[PDB]
């Protein structure tokens, strides 16, 4: 049982952690729909958690009963001697001359009372579970699909964006060489100007 | 760029990490299909990684060129003075009386050579990318869907299994009280036997 809890509680935290990842008329109703589902799933999980915690509290106190005065007939009858029933029920159901048989009768009633207390708690636990489980499951499935979808988009985006950056670097080298080449043709043009000037000047004595 | 890498490389590791989660004729071809897709995605990612690494190596060495002898016409012409072209090309394309114009001609050729070297590398990078990206994307989507699906099944299983364990605990208390009650009726039956014996014996003097 102790293990089953830690598994349940990691599931619980992690699903909630997933939900924390958050912040035309078709997409309006969707954008709402997502966050309505998130608060709906927080509620669901809160109710299921409280219900598991209620049972586990009951189990601790109940286990002690089955170790002590519900552990054997002898201990039951000793316990009933010390803790008799309301004279109300003892008159009506256990009105017997034999005091020992009264003790047996009271023991039987106490067992029936405890059976009932356990039945009631189980039925309560089943209803809490049953009224949240189908919606909870759907909502977990929905949000995992969202987690998946976003991660997936980000993995692929991470590959594209680097590739586009690499292409920009390559194309930039080409831009730079074009600039360098036009700048060199211009330097050539000025050299040719300077040397045709120098030719003319030197010729003149 | 440095950032874009770390994002890409987390994507890379995490997708591979996902794949590490691993180990009627309809389900035969599926069970194979999953692991064939996994090795197919390892290959894809290995090729894309090598291609990004090849470019980033080239960028380091290339950036130095554009800082040094491709940074200006003056430095180019100084560099060409020190490192002239093969006399092969210099004869055929730069056969000029003016040694300075030969230097300009050679500079222009060197720029054209570098443009070509960059074009070739870009086209190589585009082909490596283009021949793996569509399959890689599909396969990432497929495996995320598997990651999602398994997690989802385990979250919900984690809730059911605890609930079933709680129901077993409740029902066990009921089993125990039934046992206790039959055991008490039996203790009563023996008391009644012992006391009817005691009644008979005491009466006899």
């Amino acid at each position: 049982l102790k293990q089953l809890d830690s598994t349940y509680q990691e599931t619980n935290q992690q699903v909630l952690k997933n939900l924390d990842e958050i912040f035309n008329e078709m997409g309006e109703e969707d954008a709402l729909n997502i966050k309505k589902a998130a608060i709906a799933l927080r509620g669901d999980l809160a109710l299921l958690k409280a219900n598991f915690e209620a049972n586990e509290l009951f189990f601790i106190s109940e286990d002690v009963i089955f170790k002590t005065y519900m552990s054997s007939p002898e201990l039951l009858l000793t316990y009933m001697k010390i803790n008799p029933l309301d004279q109300n029920t003892a008159e009506q159901q256990c009105g017997i001359s034999d005091k020992v048989l009264v003790l047996y009768c009271e023991g039987k009633l106490k067992i029936e009372q405890e059976k009932q207390n356990i039945r009631e708690r189980l039925e309560t636990s089943l209803k809490a579970y049953q009224s949240n489980i189908g919606g909870t499951a759907s909502l977990i499935t929905a949000s995992q699909t969202l987690v998946e979808s976003l991660k997936n988009k980000n993995f692929i985006k991470g590959i594209r964006k680097l590739m586009l950056a690499h292409n920009k670097v390559f194309l930039n080298y080409l831009e730079e060489l074009d600039a360098l080449e036009r700048s060199l043709e211009q330097s050539k043009r000025q050299y040719l100007q300077e040397r045709q000037s120098s030719k003319i000047i030197v010729k003149l004595e």
